[PDB]
Formats: C-alpha cells, sequence, structure tokens
C-alpha cells in the first residue's frame, strides 16, 4: 500500500532517506493486534478511528479526553490518515487528567490494568502499550512497566523532553521496555529529546500531525509523539508475523535505519525506526 502526502513521520518510517512524503506499508496494517494508549483518554467517536477505538478504563470522573494528547497519540498509532497501523484496535486508559498530569500511583494502576485487561480482549497477533508520559525516577513506576512487559505486552515509553539523560526519568529508565527518543524531519535529534544509553530507538517527534479532540487535527511535538510511531510499528510487525511482544523492541532496533541521525550524543543509539516494507 501507498498513502500519498502522508505526515512526514509516516513517510520517514518507511523510508531509508529523509525528505519523502509517501507512506508505504503492507495492507494488513496491524489487523488482529491491539494497542493500549495510556494517556489522557481517546475521543473514540472521531471518524478517523472508524469504530476501532474505545475507552476501557478511567481513574477520573469521566473517560472523555478533555485534553487531546491521548487522542493525538492514538491517532499516530492507528488513525486511518495519521496512523502507522491503520487496522489495529485501540484501547484507551485514562491515567492523566485533562490538564495532562497524573499521580504515579494512578499511572502504576493503569499499567497493571493493561496487564490483566489484555486477557479480556481479542488480540491474536499481539498486544502493545504506548506510554506517552513520564516524570522523575521512581523504582515503583519502573517496576510496573517491567511487569507489563513481562506479561507479554510490547511496552513503548517516551524518553522525555528534558534534553537530558533519560536515566533520571520513569518509566523511560526501565531497561526492559522500549524507550523512544524523538527526531525531526531533517534527521536531527529533536532539541528537547532526552538521550542516553537507556534509549532503544528514535522515532519522528517534531511537528507531528494527528487527530485531536472535537473531531479535529493538529501538529504538536514531543517524545510523546515519537512513542506511538514505535508502538504502531510494533503492532504492524506483529500482525505480519515478524516478531512477538517480547522480541519487538530488539527486532525494531535490529531493522532500524542505522547511523543517520544528527545531534546524537556519544553513547546514545543512532537508530531510527523503519518498517523495511518492500512493495
Ligand atoms: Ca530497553
Amino acid at each position: 500500500a501507498a498513502q500519498t502526502n502522508a505526515p512526514w513521520g509516516l513517510a520517514r518510517i518507511s523510508s531509508t532517506s529523509p525528505g519523502t512524503s509517501t507512506y508505504y506499508y503492507d495492507e494488513s496494517a496491524g489487523q488482529g493486534s491491539c494497542v493500549y494508549v495510556i494517556d489522557t483518554g481517546i475521543e473514540a467517536s472521531h471518524p478517523e478511528f472508524e469504530g476501532r477505538a474505545q475507552m476501557v478504563k478511567t481513574y477520573y470522573y469521566s473517560s472523555r479526553d478533555g485534553n487531546g494528547h491521548g487522542t493525538h497519540c492514538a491517532g499516530t498509532v492507528g488513525s486511518r490518515t495519521y496512523g502507522v497501523a491503520k487496522k489495529t484496535q485501540l484501547f484507551g486508559v485514562k491515567v492523566l487528567d485533562d490538564n495532562g498530569s497524573g499521580q504515579y500511583s494512578t499511572i502504576i494502576a493503569g499499567m497493571d490494568f493493561v496487564a490483566s485487561d489484555k486477557n479480556n480482549r481479542n488480540c491474536p497477533k499481539g498486544v502493545v502499550a504506548s506510554l506517552s508520559l513520564g516524570g522523575g525516577y521512581s523504582s515503583s513506576v519502573n517496576s510496573a512497566a517491567a511487569r507489563l512487559q513481562s506479561s507479554g505486552v510490547m511496552v513503548a515509553v517516551a524518553a522525555g523532553n528534558n534534553n537530558a539523560d533519560a536515566r533520571n526519568y520513569s518509566p523511560a529508565s526501565e531497561p526492559s521496555v522500549c524507550t523512544v527518543g524523538a527526531s525531526d524531519r531533517y534527521d536531527r535529534r529533536s532539541s528537547f529529546s532526552n538521550y542516553g544509553s537507556v534509549l532503544d530507538i528514535f522515532g519522528p517527534g517534531t511537528d507531528i500531525l494527528s487527530t485531536w479532540i472535537g473531531g479535529s487535527t493538529r501538529s504538536i511535538s514531543g517524545t510523546s509523539m515519537a512513542t506511538p510511531h514505535v508502538a504502531g510499528l510494533a503492532a504492524y510487525l506483529m500482525t505480519l508475523g515478524k516478531t512477538t511482544a517480547a522480541s519487538a523492541c530488539r527486532y525494531i532496533a535490529d531493522t532500524a535505519n542505522k547511523g543517520d541521525l544528527s545531534n546524537i550524543p556519544f553513547g546514545t543509539v543512532n537508530l531510527l525506526a523503519y518498517n523495511n516494507y518492500q512493495a
């Protein structure tokens, strides 16, 4: 399949080179996989989701995304126009309030929720979780992310936006999950992206067009936007049979575009997520 005039980040995912605008992908498109978006919620009724999105848990008075961030992330995972895995099922877990913040205890509860709830869903090709959130180091938060990964969910987490070593942030610093840095359309590390030896991969994170609340769309930037590109890519690859949840991060790193990014500090991977699709 070929989607012309795609968002630059989709085109970058399927390209060995910057500067193209068509997204190429296998038509299976993540069908039979599931992605949990652990964030501010998802506006499921948005047509771009085509009935494939639903809210499954909230820790607040409503399951509505009153912020937009979670809807934007879900759109990069799996919206029809803006998504990597255009046929995946999307499950929203609202651990962040409408101001975008959440207590660590609530975030931990939402991760444990996903580890159990996947047993209530039909995801024969595999289960992914996209965690576009983070704060300071917490061994409890890291343990919760490690448990989720151990349960058989591919966990993708944002490195954080502090232009600092991700070792000091959670869940970014948990070794066993897939920690995602952000790049821009000219193959530079995004200026805000955290770095360090705990990173596994980079994805597109600067000026990312996706869905928003109110049936709308907008471009925004962050490692929170890079993370759903990698989560969607994992779902896509798991549907193709190329990898499993336990192996997907290593598979993506093994098949990544290698050595092509700029402003990568010494000691940080220079790997950019790539779908290796050949039509
Ligand atoms: Ca890792």
